[PDB]
């Protein structure tokens, strides 16, 4: 009856958080956003995102790593895959660009399960777990991974980004604090079986 | 980078549901429904709740298999573990007592994912996807399993239930209609590669 993954979890203490430049982004604007997504999606079609789910504990209690634009939006570290470009090696890639240390020492980033997808049917904000109905070309697919941490590490953090602990429950049931993937968290975590080392 | 797991799902009209006896709650109120939870937890401590989620499509549109009572609430095929009971043993125990065949054949229950577990820190409604502070002694604790189907099968509905094939975007961000469980089944789900038999 053991059907759980489980998942070594280590205190957030046993990270080291330094700071490297600012990371910015590409598009300066909402507008400039889905104007970028509609001239991509002419060119190469739908956009393939990734995105990574980095779990720690404080006494027990677990927390995602959230990286928020100074104080505005909240984000999972990842990104746009390349057209061809391999899932996993690509969230790889991304997290390093995030948060790779400035000596340039690999991280040994361990990603061994998916937790949920998202689609995007048309050049605006909604976004589903699911293809709606009619639905025959959606704009984007966004995929999650958990990532297993190593016992300690050191990232470097943007300048212009902060790297924030969010308990569960602080996530749960607060989309608007959080918006419709970050709020699910909890639901999408709750199947694996967390050691607290 | 496949690291999904693959589930094959079949037409709606492959399976057969047939009618037997009505099958009646324990419980006839919510007030009787909590006085016993009380009385048990004194007795043999935290309840243990496992629930089964059967998926089938048309027109290779995914639909969770829902039981409502009359024409009241949605509940998944499940229920109460007894004290020592394996957790697979036991959901296979409950969806044959709920959905076994009048004849007397045997289905063949095919349970290999957990997909989520909810808590209940009280002897009141609320259920949450983890436990929450302060919280040592949860009064239920309720486990999510994926049921495997066979491409064809014969299942009997108690009369006073009806089996319904829900869509998921009926289900998604809908708690009001569904509660907090079943309306994140969509989330749950997504990370599933789902094979259209
Ligand atoms: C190509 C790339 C790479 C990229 C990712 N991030 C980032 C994501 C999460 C957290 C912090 C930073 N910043 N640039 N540039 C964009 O504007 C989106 C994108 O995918
Ligand atoms: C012991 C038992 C068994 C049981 C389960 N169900 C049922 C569950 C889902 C769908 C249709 C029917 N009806 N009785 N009796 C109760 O009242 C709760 C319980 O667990
Ligand atoms: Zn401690
Ligand atoms: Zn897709
Ligand atoms: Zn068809
Ligand atoms: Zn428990």
């Amino acid at each position: 009856s053991m059907l759980e993954r489980t998942i070594n979890l280590y205190p957030l203490t046993n990270y080291t958080f330094g700071t490297k430049e600012p990371l910015y982004e590409k598009d300066s604007s909402v507008a400039a956003r889905f104007q970028r997504m509609r001239e991509e999606f002419d060119k190469i079609g739908m956009r393939r995102t990734v995105e990574g789910v980095l779990i720690v504990h404080e006494h027990r209690l677990p927390h995602v790593l959230l990286l928020q634009l100074g104080t505005t939006f909240f984000k999972l570290p990842g990104g746009e895959l390349n057209p061809g470009e391999d899932e996993v090696e690509g969230l790889k890639r991304l997290m390093t660009e995030i948060l790779g240390r400035q000596d340039g020492v690999l991280q040994d980033w361990v990603i061994d399960d998916c937790i949920g997808n998202w689609w995007r049917p048309n050049f605006e904000p909604p976004q589903y777990p699911y293809i709606p109905a009619h639905i025959t070309k959606p704009k984007e697919h966004k995929k999650l991974f958990l990532v297993q941490l190593q016992e300690k590490a050191l990232f470097a953090v943007p300048k212009n980004y902060k790297l924030v602990a969010a308990p569960l429950f602080e996530l749960y049931d607060n989309a608007p604090g959080y918006g419709p993937i970050i709020s699910s968290l909890p639901q999408l975590l709750s199947r694996f079986n967390f050691i607290y080392n």
